[PDB]
């Protein structure tokens, strides 16, 4: 349920459409957490389970509670893994379109990682959700190198780590509906939008 990897255990003769990345959280469990399963699970619906490939980054991203300190909001090995992730959509399935998202320290995550991102891979990338948001007022509410029309940042009102705190009140912990509703509904409206549908 919380671990995911079928871009890894993906097959190139039988690649899928669609490509989700996402990181999770500070502390949470297998590589997707409590809202990548929600947001896989809608995919799904959309297209189906062979038309979308869920892939949650774990390997070298351990989402520790001391990586958040760190100058960009995570490490330079989670960064790395998530990159690495990136690459080997792009090789075994060029034409999948891909999307990623990230809550907390994974929004963080998947920030850096599309903005450290080679321009032609993250040109793929139709859309990104983040959720609690931890690098948003620093980064002005985007992700650096990556427009603003393909992102969207959920960041609750009183969510502390939106407005340059590292501090959690309950606000930060209520993102539930949206990763059941508004999120895989814009994730859905750019990969149709891109591949035409």
């Amino acid at each position: 349920r919380t671990t995911r990897d079928d871009l890894i255990n993906g097959n190139s003769a039988s690649c899928a459409d669609v490509i989700f990345i996402y990181a999770r959280g500070s502390t949470e469990t297998g590589n997707l957490g409590t809202l990548g399963p929600s947001i896989a699970s809608n995919l799904e619906s959309a297209f189906g389970k062979d038309g979308v490939w869920i892939q949650g980054v774990g390997g070298a991203y351990r989402a520790t509670l001391g990586d958040n300190f760190l100058p960009r909001g995570t490490s330079s090995a989670a960064i790395r893994e998530m990159l690495g992730l990136f690459q080997q959509a792009n090789t075994k399935c060029p034409d999948a379109t891909l999307i990623a998202g990230g809550y907390s320290q994974g929004a963080a995550l998947a920030a850096a990682s599309i903005e450290d991102l080679d321009s032609a891979i993250r040109d793929k990338i139709a859309g990104t959700v983040l959720f609690g948001y931890t690098k948003n007022l620093q980064n002005r509410g985007r992700i650096p190198n990556y427009p603003a029309d393909r992102t969207k940042v959920f960041c609750n009102t009183g969510d502390l780590v939106c407005t340059g705190s590292l501090i959690v009140a309950a606000p930060h912990l209520a993102y539930g509906p949206d990763a059941r509703g508004p999120a895989p509904e814009f994730l859905i409206e750019k990969v149709r939008a891109v591949r035409g549908s």
